[PDB]
């Protein structure tokens, strides 16, 4: 029947204590997360794990060391994706959005979870030694909003447009905040993301050519899961050598990637990410009865094992 | 580093002696063919081999009959692709182009060769027995013209934009021949392509129940080689049941095709399909400097073997 389609997304849907239920009461996500939080370990200094679930920070602390969050997202990705793998959940299709490529190239076969890891820890270490910080911003209104308006989003960059109430820029701190407070003397809605760097723009340009010889010392298989990729909205067969840069680097075509998949079947879309995030755009972006087709595992409720009983009647 | 895409011509390509230097020193190739003529045969009552290779008749006489073109053309290609492949030059896509879609099938793993071939002979059939014949016609000049001015191609249907100074219309004898009688008052430069159907047209509905209810018998894989189709324009990931029929029915979108292609990467493009039509489309799609990254195997100069030579210098380091 109908093909299931593992979404993945990534910096900005992270958040303290994501996925603690399942690190507690399921031994494959456990072990996963355990295993891969030894590798990355080494190239830290300190336990990623440990951090995800630092006792003195709640749900709404920005997790936005890099360090830290960016290797968090994957394993925590990774290692849900092994919980749907060990129940026997396949995925037809990945898609990736954002950091989510990562865990979507891994879960294809274009390299092993543990090269994918190294991968995103490199990025994150690059990008801390070579980038100032910065924000991403979203903007819960309307993209016509950048074409009528665009003195409001100056010294931003638009880095994605998820449904027609919902986009997100990136941008220097200051200019960020300036523009928080000339939205709010507009009573345009918005809400800071938790990074500390201004991913999908320039500014994280002066990583990009020690994480591009870094990708020269690796290599990597072609698909084998067929990938639907939001950095290309569409398809994606073949991966040139920047991908897994501008998987950071690149805006994205979330929407084009789900138009694409709805032209070709009616899909049952799972979101591996923390947040539910990607789950809430497609409902936005699906016809209103299809609504259940659609939904997520990680969620602040803490509710995976309840939202993973739901999955299994995707089957 | 470039990706490789196959592609694959329809009907209006085919000529007679296509591929005969493969066909004469290729062993996999004249295999591949001698292989495939004895499913043909067996339906069309005598071999296709020897009347694409008949001695009595030349590339410039019309190989325009449906129950031996239909299947000559995949059976060229598909022998091609055979050559490629023993050879180890692989596409990363396949493209394909009216009746060219089938060989991009095939190629794909979306039916195997000799059953692909099945579909391709019934329908020569279906449409010989249900349909009038027709003719489709290139225009050497801007597609403008249709807009500007339509009443030059009444009673005329437009299958193919192929570039800026190229498209393809498609009707009934007459109809066709009014306008090139029009069109020539005009110094509007044309050619006839060597088709006795108005295929991708209206003119061909007497054959789709028929051919429908024969395509419901059938059972077809997903592609495992991506297939970009000129009936969409874009990668196709499922192919609905009257795909097979839409492939010679629906006008095409190559243009489409190939500029979603180039959106992704600056690609290699190979034309297995008889002529190199599709290869000289593509090099007007495509920047002017870009040219060397397209190629033609099977041409009227019957330069098969010097060409695969140039192919072999496509391959990814
Ligand atoms: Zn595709």
């Amino acid at each position: 029947n109908e093909p299931l389609v593992f979404m993945f997304s990534g910096q900005g849907s992270q958040y303290y204590h994501m996925g603690k239920e399942l690190f507690k009461e399921n031994t494959v996500f456990r072990q996963s997360m355990l295993e891969m939080d030894a590798i990355a370990a080494r190239r830290i200094g300190t336990s990623i794990v440990e951090e995800i679930y630092h006792p003195g920070k709640r749900v709404s602390d920005p997790f936005d060391s890099i360090l830290f969050s960016h290797p968090a997202i994957f394993m925590i990705e990774y290692s849900l994706y092994k919980v749907l793998e060990d129940r026997g959940i396949y995925p037809d299709y990945v898609l990736g959005s954002s950091l989510g490529e990562f865990a979507a190239a891994a879960v294809s076969g274009v390299s092993d979870a543990e090269d994918m890891l190294d991968c995103i820890l490199e990025q994150a270490i690059i990008i801390q030694n070579s980038c100032d910080k910065g924000k991403m911003l979203a903007i819960l209104d309307k993209p016509q909003l950048l074409n009528d308006h665009p003195q409001l989003f100056g010294n931003s960059e638009l880095i994605s447009i998820n449904y027609d109430s919902h986009f997100v820029i990136s941008g220097e701190e200051d200019h960020i905040r300036k523009i928080m407070e000339d939205l709010k003397e507009k009573q345009i809605l918005c809400q800071l993301l938790p990074v500390s760097y201004a991913f999908h723009s320039s500014l994280i340009d002066p990583a990009e050519s020690a994480y591009a010889e870094f990708l020269r010392s690796k290599s990597f298989q072609k698909p084998s899961i067929p990938i639907v990729s939001s950095l290309t909205g569409s398809c994606l067969h073949v991966m040139d050598e920047n991908f897994f840069w501008n998987a950071v680097r690149k805006p994205m075509m979330f929407r084009e990637a789900i138009r694409y998949l709805e032209s070709q079947h009616t899909c049952k879309f799972i979101d591996l990410g923390p947040s539910g995030t990607l789950a809430a755009f497609v409902k936005q972006l699906i016809p209103g009865d299809s609504a259940d087709r659609c939904c997520s595992i990680i969620t602040p409720f803490h509710q995976e094992l309840k939202n993973l009983n739901t999955v299994e009647y995707f089957r």
